[PDB]
């Protein structure tokens, strides 16, 4: 099982760059309006503790420059909505696919176009952390750069890139500027929550290595889901939600596999380990492929 | 792992078919060229004379569609396993691009499609036994791999076939395979596949520079006695051209090319004592060091 992004083209055609002074970075233009981060508008003596409503009243729209390649867009409006800054453009985008934003949960998966300069540079598959960091590849300039994922014709974007912690995870905000997590758009040190694993996304890997013929930890017994929640948590695994059981559905439809009788599986594999055992070629159990990779994939 | 953005080759992407067999063409000007065996029946694709299969067919028994438009079909020849659709119609998404064979160890991105429409996109290396690690279902044929150098789309890989192992095989844009297999219903083995060292090497400098570096030593090798123990474990010799690329690397950590090979030996002769490294359990060969650069 590989990890495999999206397509990224539809994307692509609604990036571009947004600078003020010399501060650059990434933007989505979806029909007349570009959205960014707000710290765009931030010298280095803001960076600190940024007071960005007293930023932006200082600005008005011929301050900034965004640029569709090297083409530049007039900018005709501007606002903030929480930690984004929405430009209003004097063009529609021509290039503007069917899209919708959505606010992820943890352990979601999404596609990451890293840009630098409004030009994409890469495309890569992220999961969302219990502790709302994810694991990017994002080099100065990447702020900006979304992720999304696409359904039929339709893009729904997800994340917008904002900062880097201590640790060297990542995190940023839904595209209507609200943080993923306890984090703060300013240029100071934020530990994140300590992280978990993400145990839906286990199961979903359970189920495709017996999808796949793979089947020894399979056991004839069952749990109930609040006594699997109370001893997931003693080996660091997230609790089960309800919704994570609906979206098991169809691998345990496929299966036949109650999803309960899985946790139950899983949790001898937490109680016992592996007993020098692989599943799927490896001696790890996978959290980041979720329910529907699994079937995206298979 | 980090694929290319995917757009450029999106906008070539179309359906092919032939009878009752559908798969993807890459539509480049005026000419779409997809995996010849899109005119063999069930029957055919047991044992297939393509030349004769050929000449039985006119451009009418060919359905190419962009979407909802079909393409009118001009003209059609055979380049060893690729057939070459000429049509009245001129891709104004062309990119600028190039076809290229690729060498053993190299890595590009795949552009995973069914029914001339994009599914998804990853990163592969062409083993050294000239399969590819992908995921290709039925229908993925005709699917591309390629590189982006600035605005420039090469072209390495034609995907047209799975082996009993679940590995995978094509060509490249002239229809030449890569590796000994050939375009039949039969199933088919591959050589005993190496592990790209050069690969390894450049991914242990991204463990480093990423923070990870348990299994560094104070031993040094030299390059001769390093590669003995490397053929014995199915590794690939490492070439002074390979030093070589690994230089910016060992610039950016400090770490001279030889120490991290003195570093690979002992893992080849130890094994990681259950540890991980970047995560992983198992020694990550499908980076190469130009890979590790860009991302690092
Ligand atoms: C694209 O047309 C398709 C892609 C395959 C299907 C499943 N996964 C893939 O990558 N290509 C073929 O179906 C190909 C056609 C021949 C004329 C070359 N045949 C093929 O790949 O056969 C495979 C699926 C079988 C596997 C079982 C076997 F016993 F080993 C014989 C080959
Ligand atoms: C936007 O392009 C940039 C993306 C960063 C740069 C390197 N990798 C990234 O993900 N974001 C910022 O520069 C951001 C701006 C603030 C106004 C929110 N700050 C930031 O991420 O600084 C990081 C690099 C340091 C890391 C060390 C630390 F102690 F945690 C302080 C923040």
């Amino acid at each position: 099982f590989r990890k495999m992004a999206f397509p990224s083209g539809k994307v692509e055609g609604c990036m571009v760059q947004v600078t003020c002074g010399t501060t650059t970075l990434n933007g989505l233009w979806l029909d007349d309006v570009v959205y960014c981060p707000r710290h765009v508008i931030c010298t280095s003596e803001d960076m600190l503790n940024p007071n960005y409503e007293d930023l932006l009243i200082r600005k008005s729209n011929h301050n900034f420059l965004v640029q569709a390649g090297n083409v530049q867009l007039r900018v005709i409006g501007h606002s903030m909505q929480n930690c984004v800054l929405k430009l209003k453009v004097d063009t529609a985008n021509p290039k503007t696919p069917k899209y919708k934003f959505v606010r992820i949960q943890p352990g979601q998966t999404f596609s990451v176009l890293a840009c630098y300069n409004g030009s994409p540079s890469g495309v890569y598959q992220c999961a969302m952390r219990p502790n709302f960091t994810i694991k990017g590849s994002f080099l100065n300039g990447s702020c900006g750069s979304v992720g999304f994922n696409i359904d039929y014709d339709c893009v729904s974007f997800c994340y917008m890139h904002h900062m880097e912690l201590p640790t060297g995870v990542h995190a940023g905000t839904d595209l209507e500027g609200n943080f993923y997590g306890p984090f703060v758009d300013r240029q100071t040190a934020q530990a994140a929550g300590t992280d978990t694993t993400i145990t839906v996304n286990v199961l979903a890997w359970l189920y495709a290595a017996v999808i796949n013929g793979d089947r020894w930890f399979l056991n004839r017994f069952t749990t109930t889901l609040n006594d699997f929640n109370l001893v997931a948590m003693k080996y660091n695994y997230e609790p089960l939600t309800q919704d994570h059981v609906d979206i098991l559905g169809p691998l345990s439809a496929q299966t036949g596999i109650a999803v309960l009788d899985m946790c139950a599986s899983l949790k001898e594999l937490l109680q016992n380990g592996m007993n020098g055992r692989t599943i799927l070629g490896s001696a790890l159990l996978e959290d980041e492929f979720t329910p529907f990779d699994v079937v995206r994939q298979c």
